[PDB]
């Protein structure tokens, strides 16, 4: 049967061009060359029991073989690219082309870009504008004046995946995505902050969902957080909204992300006719950051932090003498 | 991120087998070896006006556009015959699509759904609460399922699109007023077909016909046009309330009907289409082209026998009737 799709806010699809080659030497993940780039290790593992990671020398980064400094050393290098990634993204610049240098910035350092036929994902990177909550495609669509971008990066590089993703302002924003973009990174935060030895899974989404009523958003349901290591998604599910039904709880050596998409009206999403772009039901702005984390025997340690800590939206607000919005 | 997704109903996806190549000698739709199954003259196409094929030879089974689409809808329906042949209880559904598949080649045809938007395999098996585009599985159908065979074939230039919903073993009560639902809903949609009645009056009539059987029609997904191309104009929705229909309008009528409520939701495949309440739907399907004084489909039975009936009668089970906007005191 033919599908049918009404858009739900402003932004349109624009056009999407082949995917990029990935240079021979390059030690891809088994998904990279199937058609349909299904998983097969993903179809192995799913339901599998939450995987405790080695921690005995996450505190000596001499070790670079270990299961731990391998997810630390991708995730350090993926922060590169989303780096060059975000001071690349100006008004006039089409996502096509941020997924040109996040691509290339990848594999100029000898690493496999995750995104790339991931499932048949057909692009490098994820990059999402406005109501696009998550998985947007990089297409020639050029970003205008006022939009909020998020790039949303991962590698794999010697049998591990690193992944994290944030949201920047393109050009000067105005006040309700000032909030948006400041109440998804308090989210974060407020995630994070739930993260130690002991804790209970669920309270992430208690946290989170907490946060962001405080800057009257609202918490995506249908994607989550999610393991990463050797494969790209895998358990635990960490589920950002209140009252959830994630089961289990915080161990030292576990390994995951906290990725909350954040709304400015309701939670609900819907997706675009090509199967990967959400956006929020009601068209209004969703933003998202990310951090791969592992517990620690004391608390969490994040690997893949901005250089000095300062996310960039807040470099762009403090350059532009823009305050950051108060809680409620 | 991560994707959650909560089934609805009691089906769950099996295993997926590899993907199956097709003879060399075969001709190939444009999408047929491009990564992410894209198709560049659907593309090209999107928005244009309807074409009018030119049916001067319509009848002439000897003289050309329409013969090659009547033909590649013939071969369809043996194909599709085939399928509903093997589909027995104990059988999966992925030996169902080795089965398509196998037929299809055999007569020298592309099996259209194949790599189609990257769809994995050569036909779509939809299973109970699935209301279209189920991936043939690693599960063995069920006494007491219904099951949906959806071919489309190409074959020198041109597709055919053809379905069905089929018995597996003896069907309860409730599956039996779906299924014949569902086909009085094609036939009350293919009872409007005829020059210039307008696309809008299909839904009209199907959801009337829908609501005496006490089942809701689906909205997310449409009849469409079809020939040079695997979709394209005009949208022909199901449910009640642009265009007007002409002499050589060829498309396709195909109204997924359900027990419970209309709404639809989509399995981590990113293709199967279930019911939002888990309930059953069904589904049948013609190509048709608009004549000069009607309608004429070219994807009937054999006999003109709906299979399922014909199991129904061997088995000996009653047709339900239908049942009753005004009353008088
Ligand atoms: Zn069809
Ligand atoms: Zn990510
Ligand atoms: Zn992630
Ligand atoms: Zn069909």
């Amino acid at each position: 049967a033919m599908k049918t799709f009404d858009f739900t806010g402003p932004l349109r699809p624009g056009k999407i061009t082949p995917r990029r080659a990935v240079p021979s030497h390059i030690l891809r993940p088994d998904y990279a060359d199937r058609a349909g780039g299904v998983s097969a290790s993903e179809e192995k593992d799913r339901g599998s029991k939450v995987k405790v990671y080695n921690i005995q020398f996450l505190h000596d980064d001499s070790k670079k073989t270990a299961e731990i400094q391998r997810i630390k050393t991708v995730c350090q290098l993926s922060r590169e690219v989303l780096d060059i990634a975000t001071a690349a993204a100006k008004p006039g610049i089409t996502t096509d082309e941020l997924d040109r240098i996040v691509h290339e910035a990848t594999v100029e350092r000898n690493m496999y870009p995750s995104p790339l036929n991931y499932y048949g994902f057909p692009k490098s990177v994820c990059t999402s504008v406005n109501e696009v909550i998550c998985h947007g495609i990089p297409d020639s669509r050029e970003l205008e004046e006022g939009d909020i971008l998020n790039i949303d990066v991962s590698s794999y590089l010697n049998g591990f995946h690193g992944d994290l993703n944030e949201t920047v302002f393109i050009g000067r924003p105005d006040d309700d995505s000032v909030r948006l973009v400041h109440a998804a990174y308090e989210c974060l935060c407020a995630g994070i902050g739930v993260v130690k030895p002991e804790a209970l899974y669920k309270q992430v989404g208690d946290a989170i969902e907490a946060c962001a009523s405080q800057y009257q958003c609202s918490v995506v349901r249908t994607y989550t957080g999610h393991g990463v290591g050797h494969l790209f998604h895998t358990s635990p599910t960490v589920c950002h909204y209140a009252n959830n039904k994630s089961l289990g709880m915080m161990r030292p050596g576990h390994v995951f992300t906290i990725e909350p998409m954040i709304n400015l009206g309701t939670w609900q999403d819907v997706t675009w006719p090509d199967k990967w772009t959400s956006t929020t039901k009601d068209g209004r702005r969703s933003a998202q950051f990310e951090h791969t984390m592992v517990v620690t025997n004391g608390g969490v340690e994040i690997f893949t932090d901005w250089v000095d800590g300062v996310p960039t939206y807040q470099k762009q607000l403090k350059e532009w003498g823009i305050m950051l919005p108060q809680r409620k």
